[PDB]
């Protein structure tokens, strides 16, 4: 597996201040094909993960001017010039050249203290541990077919960061996290457009907000451009 060290976990910055979060990777980020697939995501409080930068570099669509990618292979850091309280949140690394793709830890940008495209995710479940859930998420704005794109489920546990549960590719190519150990089947309704996690066998550890995001274009370098607001599931 690859693991992503995040570098501070905590990173308190003022306001105007120069903000900056690393990640190593226990190897290195590259494809063959030719691309590092490390994407940034900030997160904040309330809200799911939304992309700042993906192709290690790369700023998202109407993400500021003060973000910044650049790592090269193995390293790679987000820069922040000037933070506002905008950008306050926690900024995850994610690499998505291999499989599993993996997050790192986070790290909360907290303030230092002193002196259309939209993917709806089904509602929430309490669930019994040992039952199934099957969590949907209806993509709406954009075709689930056009090549390149594919829907991430990503579940966020309360202390556990971001965790790449699987993905469903416009070919309809379902791949899931071994983690898992064989218990989420993805499916869709493409007259609904929803795609659909079906977790199997559930146990309080699989009690997360899961997150379906959108694996944008090739154009975004599969970077999970647009996220469902998440489904909490809570494994009673």
């Amino acid at each position: 597996d690859i693991v992503m060290t995040q570098t501070p976990s905590s990173l308190p910055v003022s306001l105007g201040d120069q903000a900056s979060i690393s990640c190593r990777s226990s190897q290195s980020i590259v494809h063959s094909n030719g691309n590092t697939y490390l994407e940034w995501y900030l997160q904040k409080p309330g809200q799911s993960p939304k992309l700042l930068i993906y192709k290690v570099s790369n700023r998202f669509s109407g993400v500021p001017d003060r973000f910044s990618g650049s790592g090269s292979g193995t390293d790679f850091t987000l820069k922040i010039s000037r933070v506002e309280a905008e950008d306050l949140g926690i900024y995850y690394c994610f690499q998505g050249s291999l499989v599993p793709p993996t997050f790192g830890a986070g790290t909360k940008l907290e303030l230092k203290r002193g002196g259309q495209v939209q993917l709806q995710q089904s509602g929430p479940e309490d669930v019994k541990p040992g039952a199934s859930v099957k969590i949907s998420c209806k993509a709406s704005g954009y075709s689930l077919s056009t090549s390149g794109m594919g829907v991430n489920w990503v579940k966020q546990s309360p202390g556990k960061g971001l965790e790449w549960l699987a993905h469903i590719y416009w070919d309809d190519d379902k791949r899931y996290n071994p983690s898992l150990k064989s218990r989420a089947t993805l499916t869709v309704d493409k007259t609904s457009s929803t795609v659909y996690l079906e977790l199997r066998s559930l146990t309080s550890e699989d009690s997360s907000v899961y997150y379906c995001a959108r694996r944008g274009g090739s154009s975004h370098y599969y970077a999970m451009d647009y996220w469902g607001q998440g489904t909490t599931v809570t494994v009673s």
